[PDB]
């Protein structure tokens, strides 16, 4: 059965609630983004209206084969009326097509659902600036002060400089980047751009990227692996065994692999600086873990919430343990006492 934190009170609406069968009273199912924990349950046999961004709707049609008549794409930054209630979709700074949803309830209550997001000061000059928010349904993935990581720009500068150095030293080195979902495309696009290459990948991944409305994409990617010196592989193949196997397949074109694993936060963040990160190496293979996050750090989260000043917070992540829930409630009260709302 559907948990309360996926329901929008005073409406017929649910958010990211596709794995519960028919939810009683739900007239429109919102999907914030195309990540499997959030779309879990959707298939080609789903027969209720789904409301989402254009990019998410492209993925629903081409990858999940949801039929067109049930997909309702909405433009961003635009007041829309759904089932008699005003909504706005805002960019979540997560993966391609990811949104936050503002609901303007008939009784005057305003609710923001962040979906998954990476809070940013630019959000303080969206349509959120214009009115008060009573209830915040919040992506609390990294809601504890130990969760620190660099900006996305610092992490990409590290990856560009590492790849450009290695390949300039050895023109016969291949670069490989792991992937298992949409998001984090800047990692492999930025490296291919510094190396003057397209990015090579499987037909299935090419198909997915062709749904994302990325400008000039046809100039940036390919299914011809032979022509490319940056390859994408499934994240599960980013280990010494998988990479050896891949180098075999390249027919002696290359004699070295430099590989990147974009992770979220890892405990090595509590000690090391990005500048100081080193790889794991075995022979002619090296593997870098790089902390490229598409969720808020603790500090980014706290700044957003202290700016927005909501009357009530409903967490949407880490809700399964009493210890997690108590920790998050303590920080919410700190933030509120510190800022005075
Ligand atoms: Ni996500």
């Amino acid at each position: 059965t559907c948990p309360f934190y996926k329901k929008i009170p005073g409406t017929g609406f649910t958010v990211d609630a596709f794995q519960y069968g028919v939810v009683e009273g739900c007239t429109a199912y919102f999907l914030t983004h195309f990540h499997s924990d959030h779309y879990a349950g959707l298939s080609k046999h789903f027969t209720f209206p789904v409301y989402c961004s254009e990019i998410t709707g492209n993925l629903l049609k081409n990858k999940l084969h949801v039929q067109e008549q049930y997909i309702h794409p909405l433009p961003l930054d635009t007041e829309c009326i759904v089932n008699g209630v005003k909504v706005v979709l805002l960019d979540a700074n997560h993966c391609p097509g990811a949104v936050m949803i503002l609901f303007y309830l008939p009784n005057g209550t305003v609710i923001l659902h962040t979906g998954d997001f990476r809070a940013d000061p630019s959000m303080e000059r969206s349509l959120l600036a214009d009115q008060k928010v009573h209830m915040l349904y919040l992506d609390t993935t990294y809601c504890s002060p130990e969760y620190t990581f660099p900006s996305q720009q610092e992490v990409i500068r590290f990856a560009i400089n590492t790849a450009f150095e290695a390949v300039t030293l050895n023109p016969h080195a291949l670069v490989v980047c792991g992937t298992y979902s949409i998001g984090k495309e800047k990692v492999f696009l930025a490296i291919a751009d510094v190396l003057g290459s397209k990015v090579g990948m499987s037909q299935e991944k090419y198909k997915t990227l062709q749904c994302l409305n990325i400008p000039e994409i046809n100039s940036l990617i390919t299914t011809d692996m032979c022509s490319s010196l940056v390859h994408l592989l499934p994240m599960m193949q980013i280990n010494f065994k998988g990479l050896q196997s891949h180098l075999k397949k390249c027919g002696g074109k290359y004699n070295q692999i430099l590989a990147f694993r974009p992770t979220g936060w890892t405990h090595s963040n509590k000690f090391t600086r990005i500048a100081d990160v080193i790889p794991q190496t075995k022979g002619n293979i090296s593997i870098y873990g790089i902390p490229y996050s598409e969720h808020s750090s603790y500090l980014e989260m706290k700044r957003f919430v202290q700016w927005l000043k909501p009357q009530k917070i409903i967490p949407t992540v880490n809700v399964g343990t009493w210890k997690s829930r108590s920790t998050m409630e303590k920080y919410f009260r700190e933030w509120k006492l510190e800022a005075g709302y």
